[PDB]
Formats: C-alpha cells, structure tokens, sequence
C-alpha cells in the first residue's frame, strides 16, 4: 500500500489538501511517515552531519588508544577489531537545554546542535498542529497537552553505529514502540536500516535524502483515544549506509496530565506522563502492596 | 514487646509448647526471628566464617593489585583509600548447584558451602514444617507449595563489606521487604547493623553469636492469607563488628504457583511465583498493552 | 615481491626444497606468510567456525536483552543500533587448560576446542622445527627455549566483530609487533582485514580459505638475533567478510630465558620472557628507583 | 626521633631561625612535614569540608539509588551493604581550571574550591620558596623549574570513603612514593591513617586539627640531586575518623624539563618531566625497540 513520503512545503499551496491526508492516512493506518521538504535547510543538515561524524572520529581515536594501555595492563594485545564502535550521548534542549554543558563538544558544535534543536522543537509543534487539524482538535491542543507546567521534554540521542556483523543476529530482537509523544529521525546516508512492523509484516521506511522520519509514540495514542496508534519499530545498522542518527523526542513535560481528547471520545487512561514513565523504569513495583495489587489484576 | 530470640531445641522437649508459640508470635507480630540452637555445628559455621573472609582478603590483594594499574594509566596514584571494600557474589544450591561452577573458590572452600547450603536447606524445611504446624496446614505443605516442577529455588548471597562511613548517610535510604519464601541470614561477630520497621519505629536485631536471623518473604504472606506479614528491613555496615553475611533465600520454584492456602481464608491473589519476579525486574511493561492497561487501573 | 603463500603438505615431497625456502623467505623478509595444506582438516575448521558463531549469537541475544532492561532503567529505549557487537574471550591450553572451566560454553563446543587447541600445538612446533633447520638450529631448540621449567604458554584469543563503521576511523591507529614466539591465526572468510608493513607501506594479507596465517614475535627475533624480525600488523574490521578471528599464541614459558641462540651470532638481549611482559604491562615502574635509571638511559 | 609538626607563620617572627630549619630537617629526613597556621582560615578549611561531605552524601543517596534499580532487574536485593561508599574526582587548577566544568556542582561550592585551589597554591610556592633558601637556591627558582612553558600542573583530587573494614587486609598492599614535585594534604577530623616508611618502619602522621601535610615528590629529589628524598607512603581509612582527603598536587609543567640544580651538585637525570609520567603509565613500551633496550639495560 506504499510507505507514506510526504513534502512538507505543499501545505502551503494548492496540493495542501491532497498532503494533510497523506498525513491523516499515515497517522492512522502506519504510525509513521517519512519528511521531506520540512524546512530544515540541506544546508544545516550536511553541517550537522559533519560535526557529528567529527566529535564521533576523535571520540574513537581516543577510545582505542584507551584501548590498547587498558588490554596491556592485562598482558593482552590489542587489536583494531577489538573496538568498540558504538556511541552515544543525550542533548536536552527543553524544557533546559544543556547543550552549554554537554562533555568534550566543540562550541561551534555545541551552537549547530543549539540551532538545529530550535528548527525542530518548530517543525515538531508544525506537525502537532496539522495533526489537531485533522484531528478537528484547535490549533495547539497537543502542544498545549504536553506543556504541563515547565513545560515539555525535549531532546536528542545522538548515536553513531558500525553495522550488525549478520543480519542473522536481528532474529529475536524484541520490538517497541516509543513511549513519548512525537519523535524525529535525522539520519545520514539514505538507507536506514529502519523497520516498522504492518500487518505483522517487517517494512522498510524507503531511503530518501535528507528526510526526517517521523513517527507517533503512547501518548499520542492516548490523547486521541486510539485513532492514532503507536507502531512497533526496530533499526537495524545496515552494511549499507546509515551509521549516524539523531533521534529527537518531543515527549509530555513530566507532570503533563494525559487523557483522551473529550472531543476525540473503549476509552484510554487518564494520568500524569511521569507515571507512565516510572511504570517503564519499573519503579513502580520496589514496594510489596503494587506487586499484590499488580498480580491481583491478571 | 522484646525482638524473639529462640532456641530451636526447645522444640523438642517440654518446652517446645512455649517454643511454638514463640515462633506463632513472631510471624505474625514481626516477621523476623532469631535463631540460637538451630542445629548448624558452631563448628561449621566458624570455618564458613574464616574460609569465606579468607577468599575476600585474596580477592582484596588482587584487587588493589589492579586498581594501581589502573590509577597509573590515567597518571593517578592509587592510594589505600581508593579501594572498594565492597565484594558479593551468590552460589546456587537449588534445584542446581553452581558450587562446582563458582569462578576463583578453593575446592575445601567449595566443600563447606556445599555441606553448609545442605544443612540450611534442611533448617529452612524444618522451620516451614512448624511454620505448618501453628498455621495448621499439613507437613510440607509449604515445602510442597514451593516445589513447582523442578523444586524450590535455594541460594546464597554472600557479601563482604567495610562499615558505612557516617550514619547519616543512611538516611532517605529506601527499605524493603523480601519478595522471596524464608530468608536465613548467618553473620560474623554479634552486631549485624540488620534492623526492621515495627509500628512505624526502627528496631535493631539483637546481637547473638552464631545466630541465624530468620525473616518471612511476601510469598508465605500470600500463602498464609495475609497471617504473616513480610517486613520492611535493612542493614547497615556497623563500625561495630558484622562485615560478612551469608543471606540464603529459599523461595518457591520458577513456576510454582502461590495462593493463600485455602483453609488459610481480603483475599490475596493466585500466581506464578516468576510473574511476581518478572513485575520486579519490570519486565512486564516493556509492551505498550500492559502500561495501557497499569495506567488505566490506577 | 608477493605475500608468501605456503603449502605446508610440501615438506614432504619432492619440492620440499622450494617450499622450505619460502619460509626462509618469509621469515627473514616478511615476519608473515599464509599457510594452506597446513594438516588442520577443513572438517574440523568449519566446526570450530559454526560452534564459535553459534556461542556468538547465544551471547549476543542475551546482551540484547540486558540492553534494553540497563537502557529503560534510564528511561532510555535501546535500539538495535545501540548493540556492541563486539565480544572476546581466551582459552588457557598450556601449559594449563582452563577450556574445561571457561564459562557458558557447550561441553561439544568445549571439546572441538580442546582438539582445535592440539591440532594447532602440534602445528605450531612443526613450524618451530622447520624454523629451526633453516636456522641451522637443532631440532626442538626453539620449542627447548619456550619451555622454560613448566612448558610454554599457548592459548587462543576468540574474536567476534562488527565491520569498522568507516575505513577512515583507522587513521591513526598504532601498529605493533607481537611481543610472543610464534602467532598461529585462524579465520572465516577468506578476506580478513589484516595488514602488515612492508618497507613503510602497508600490505594486506592474501585471501585464502581454510588459511592459518602465521607471524613471528619479538622473542623469535631475540632468539636469532635479528635474523627474523616481528613486523608491524594491524586487522581492520571488513565490510567485506572476515569477522570471527581465532588467534592463537605459542610464547615462551613465563619463567623461560630469552637471548640470541649462541651459534646464530649487535647482539640482543638475554633474559627472563616474564620481565619482557612486565616491562610491557609498565608494572616495571611504579617505583622511584627504576624509573630514575629509566630516564637517566635517556 | 619525633614527626615534624611545623607552625608556618613563625617564619615571620623571631623563631623563624629555629621554624626554618625544621623544614630543613624534614626535607632531608623524613619527605614530610604537617603544617599549623599555615595561612589557609580554619574558616575555609570548615567551609571546605562541609560542602565536600554535603555533595558526597548526595551523590551517594543516587548512588543507592540506581544499585537498587540495577540489582533488581538481575532480580536481586540491593541491600545497604552492597553500597561502594568510595567516591573520588578531581578539580584541575592550573595551568588551567575546569572547576567550572567539573559536573554536579553547586556553584558556591565550585566558588569555595576556586578561593581554596588559590591559597593553597599561594603556600605551595611559599613552601617551595622557604625550600630554595634552606637550599641555598635563588627565591623562585623551584616554581620556575616547575613552570615548563604554559606553567605548572596544580590540581586537587577530592576523596571520599568508609574505613578500611579490617586493618590486615592492607598487608601487603604496596607503598610508593609521588612522582610529582609538593603534595599538600587536606583532611577531615584529626586521624588520617597516614604513614610513611622511615627506617624501614612504618610512621603515623600525628593527628592536628586544621593542619596541611605536605609531602616532596621525586622531582624535588631530582633537582636536589638527592639532598631531598621523595618518601614511601600510604594512607589507610581509619574506623577512627579521617573519611575526607582533598589532595592536591603541584606538579612541574608537563613539558619543564627537569634536573639537578647545578649548585646543588652520583648525579641525577636531566629529563622533560612528561616522559617521567608517561615512562609511569607505561606508555613508553608499546613498541618493540624500546623494550629491546630495556631488557639489554637490565
């Protein structure tokens, strides 16, 4: 049925019609779509590309020289494929961005990250307002939902992969949704290795340039009583390309108070995100009375 | 209302009608009880004691050993004061025992662990059987609640640790009850640090030399129907003496399936034992279905 | 001047005579040369290949699983992409076996090693001999001076990798010479990744199937007093194939005396193989003395 | 023959005379010396051990924390003795301060390290000054030895721990010297646990509230051509107090090169202080050469 593409530009011509649907028909029947024409300038993409993939290399130079003396002390060699290629590391940008305190950043870097964490806390609350225009929500509902009292939580994981040895080894590998409200992916190259599960069927998000693929957490799902629900997704490092991501999430502030939309209205739970997110972290269940009460349920 | 001390002994003689009660009193009204004349040689507990602090002392050397290494690497002096005191590994004794299998312990250290877990397993069977008797159930019952399939899961957790720095520390220190069956703690020296919460008050165990500290998990409190209660308790490292213990849990089998005995009846709830595991190491809302559902009940 | 190939089966016909000189050759000009035909049946290197990749797999479903339980702790959701991929462990042949004790291993799996283990020994002192006839050397010398008192020290490293995520990462990644006797390497594939200096340019290793690549250490070069030289090497993670590595290490005894065979003579140093490690784990300068001699030397 | 306890501020006064040739005395014949009015406020000092003790304790409540949440997903009871009560970081003051990067801070406690880090470097170069005199050297010649080209390393590291839970267990932990040029020592309470080797005995450092213990490094021994020996030492977690150290070093600059003052001439090494620390950290190994060298010194 074709993994909804969408130029976000034509929703501000005569197309616009046509493109809010692509957006309601992804919204409801895939959970995800990928970006294109989202406003944030190639230009400021590449940049960031570039100065991730930078941090990243000096990062790995350092780890393997930490490498080489921490295998000697034990009398062992160490060899280049005894590396560990993996990183990562968390921006927060709201509702406090310590992007000024981050470890070993580059301040040039520190202000691309600044720059492109403001465009997308914007296209981020763009797409949330398309999506209560075709939820026949008023401008800003959503936005409005999340902000709680400080507001919402904003931030990136900023991760850099080599590629799965064998494909092989994805067997088993649970799957998820995500827990949060809105989340963008920014990735390099054009073949993520991003899959989402449809008709208990494994699908490909289609490579594309400088895209950002979007996809809708819990509380979305929540918030508009199932209409929208949460897809199941895994990324799998492809021998291919992508081998560095950003994935910013837009989630409720932590008091943030989540319900079905009246409006939008079986019926979905009503409580604070932080609860949800404790539930997760399981520490929910260090105290006897909740287990009872939890094995008493089922 | 005094902590109950009791003599195991006595409950095969005369008194063993005041004995009995004894251990009644405590179950229901503290969840803990100490043990004297419990059966386990002063002998064998003495050479558990000096073997086990011996293993900790070679794993000591060895370990500052690598810290120096390690400090010299960074160009930093690792002084005395920079060591971890902290050591605790586990041996399993049922349904299988990994003694054998333990990583770095001698062969006599082995032996007496091997010896020493049989001889708690039968304490631990012996103290469910009265457990039985004043709660009015059949012999073995509990021992057979326990069983599952491929019988009960007994190990032992053993930890060697230098006193806490400060008292103070100790302070919004969370506390706990176990979620296990019967826990039997063996400790060196007299002051454990080992304190549990009656009537919203800290109370301190009392020192006994070659006592074994014995305290009822949430499990036997599902079994019993809420009679016995598991209690909050904690222990804090005493400048005083106890710095080694052996805390072996003897907690129904992977699938055993707890229920408050039926002549033991509000009502608790019926399960497996490893749900009730799982809803602790919060593998049990990792799906988005479940937290939907956890949400909506509360 | 082509990387030396070398059917080792050829010893013992007729074109004995060439083959032995491709060694010569090889060991005096290239501290390496690639072995096929070497008596190790491709039946049991294909064994050892699936069962390594097999404890593989095992291993890394299990730190999946430990991913994503650490990663939700921090209220972080664990991607696949998020996985360390790499994972080495070694086994302990002489003069002590340590396979019977190596943790999660299948007794099957313990056992191919175990004869993997001696094929290669036996292997590793054919080459020794035949090192030691181009050296004019009596027969066994060489493994003679690895002997040492309690016999020399052969173990293998088992490697399991992803490729490097960019070729451009290895820029300045230190080269180095093994510090043992002799290197016995094993592979899947045919393309492995590893390079070795050949008159300041690097040089990639020929790729063979069913190969055993070999190269000289340090000591070998002591021992014959700069006849045969330990080059620089270094293996870099393929996209291509190589990603399981078996590196097997025959050095000398730790109490073994090391020092140019007296009729193969500047001249190098005699002295204990220990203090050669030692002086290589910097264990040889935590003390003011030696380290006032050491730049006293400078 | 009695530890020198040395009361700085009568180097102002008549007994001057008398003071200065205590720190004569202790830099030939015991490598240490504990100071008393020694110019750094009792206020300070109190300020100084407040905040450290105050941030200590927080981090140990999160510590606690996550062992809890950590050991329950390999469903196990984190219990208070499993707690690691060690806590070490440092705070670089020259040539450059990073004390307003170093993280979880409070900003009036990093204020309080500032103010700290400059008295205490003020009464390192006093020190070293009254050093020069009693050497016979111009004033300022030690911190000019010491300032390299971007100046002198001066740093502090701040430690934090429970005492050592049974004095045998330092058996036979290692002792050594600093390699730096002048240690001064900050402690909590009046017992350190510090001792240093004199005579092939080990020395209590006498316990005084409120004082400094300063302590010369190999380099001053250097360039004294041994008129001033660095001494072995080590420092033990008393049950008794000292829970606290703030050590900071005042080391040359990495690139100074160090040697015997000509005036003060066997002979000691000229040398750049950097291959002295890097010869420490074994990174003057990695390669086959050298090591060929140092067997042959051998």
């Amino acid at each position: 049925e074709n993994f909804p593409i969408i130029s976000l530009d034509k929703v501000n011509g005569v197309e616009r019609a046509a493109t809010m649907e692509m957006i309601k028909d992804a919204c409801e029947n895939w959970g995800f779509f990928e970006l294109v024409n989202h406003g944030i300038p190639r230009e400021v993409m590449d940049t960031v590309e570039k100065m991730t993939k930078g941090h990243y290399k000096k990062c790995m130079e350092q780890r393997f020289k930490e490498l080489v003396a921490s295998k000697a002390l034990e009398g062992v060699q160490a060899e280049v494929t005894d590396m560990d290629w993996e990183s990562t590391f968390f921006l927060k940008h709201l509702p406090i961005s310590n992007i000024s305190e981050v470890p070993d950043l580059d301040e040039e870097y520190r202000e691309v990250m600044r720059d492109f964490a403001k465009r997308l806390e914007k296209l981020a609350e763009e797409l949330l307002d398309l999506l209560c225009e075709n939820l026949g929500l008023e401008k800003g509902y959503l936005k409005n939902a999340f902000y709680g009292s400080k507001g919402p939580n904003f931030g990136t994981k900023v991760s850099n992969y080599p590629p799965c040895p064998k494909p092989d080894l994805i067997k088993g590998l649970r799957a998820h949704t995500d827990a949060g409200g809105i989340i963008l992916l920014f990735q390099d190259d054009k073949v993520s290795g991003l899959q989402l599960l449809k008709d208990g069927q494994w699908i490909d998000v289609p490579p594309m340039r400088h895209s950002i693929v979007v996809n809708l957490g819990d509380q979305l799902e929540v918030i508009t009583n199932g209409k929208y629900k949460s897809v199941m997704h895994r990324v799998i490092a492809q021998k291919d390309g992508a081998r560095m991501s950003l994935a910013s999430f837009y989630n409720p502030g932590s008091d943030a108070v989540i319900y079905p939309a009246p409006a939008l209205v079986q019926v979905y739970p009503k409580f604070v995100f932080d609860d949800y997110m404790k539930l997760y972290a399981g520490l929910k269940f260090q105290a006897k009375e909740p287990r009872f009460e939890a094995m008493k349920a089922m």
